[PDB]
C-alpha cells in the first residue's frame, strides 16, 4: 500500500543522496560521514558515544573519523581539566569554514532534487514527514 | 531552509527505520540488507551487480548476503546452460515465504510511524516525495 510506499520511496532517496553527497563532499576531501560529524560538532562539543548512537554507525567508524578529521585541522579533543579521560569532540575555525561549505554544497543540492516542488509543496512534506520522524525514533529507542 | 530540513529528516527517518527493521527483521534470521536481496529478487532473478548498485552496497556486502541466503535455503545461484559464468541469483519457496513475513513486518512498521497522518496525508506526501526520488536518482547516476 501507500504507507509502506511512503517509508520505501524514503529509503530510496536517502540511498541516491548518499551517493551523490559522498561525491560533491568528496570535493571537500569529507565522506558523508564526516560531514555529519562536522554538521554534530558545528553547534557545540559531542561525545563520540553519542555521535555514533545519532546516526547509527559503529564506533570503531566514529573514530576513524574523527581521527581524520583532527588530521585535517577541523576537529580537536578537548579533556576535562580534572579528569582528561572525559573526551568532547570540538570543531575548530578551519572545521566550521569546511562544515559551511559543505552545508553549502547540501543546500544546493537539496534544491535540485526537490525542484518539480513549489514552496507550498516543500512545506506540507516537511510538517507531515516530521511526524513519522517523531514516531520511528519514540518506536526504534 | 525548508527544503535541505525535508532532505535531512528523510535522512533521519532512514537511519532510524534501519535500526528497527534490523531489530525487527532479525526475529527472521534476517538483516536489513538480506532482506533488500530478498525482495528484489521476489519478482525475478538478479544479477549480483544489480543488488549491489541498487542498494548502494559493496559487492563484497551482496557477496556475504547472497551467500548467507543461500545456505538458509532461501536463494539459489542459477548459471546458463550455455555458460556457467552468466549469473542470477533466484529465490526459492521458502525465500519467498520468509520475504513474505519480512514484508509484512515492514508493513506493520510502516502504519504504526505515518500513524499521525490521515490517509490523505499519506497520498499526498507520497505523489511529492516520489518526484524528489525520480530527481536524485537522475542525478547521482
Amino acid at each position: 500500500e501507500n504507507r509502506i510506499q511512503i517509508m520505501s520511496t524514503i529509503a530510496k532517496i536517502y540511498r541516491a543522496m548518499s551517493r551523490e553527497l559522498n561525491r560533491r563532499l568528496g570535493e571537500l576531501n569529507l565522506s558523508y560521514l564526516d560531514f555529519l560529524v562536522l554538521r554534530a560538532t558545528s553547534d557545540g562539543p559531542k561525545t563520540m558515544a553519542y555521535l555514533a548512537n545519532r546516526y547509527f554507525v559503529t564506533q570503531s567508524a566514529i573514530t576513524a573519523s574523527v581521527d581524520k578529521l583532527e588530521e585535517m585541522g577541523l576537529v580537536v579533543r578537548v579533556r576535562d581539566r580534572e579528569d582528561r579521560r572525559k573526551i568532547l569532540i570540538e570543531i575548530t575555525e578551519k572545521g566550521l569554514e569546511t562544515f559551511n561549505k559543505g552545508i553549502e554544497i547540501y543546500k544546493k543540492l537539496a534544491n535540485e532534487v526537490t525542484g518539480d516542488l513549489s514552496e507550498d509543496e516543500v512545506i506540507l512534506v516537511l510538517d507531515k514527514i516530521s511526524k513519522i520522524l517523531k514516531r520511528i525514533e519514540e518506536i526504534s529507542q
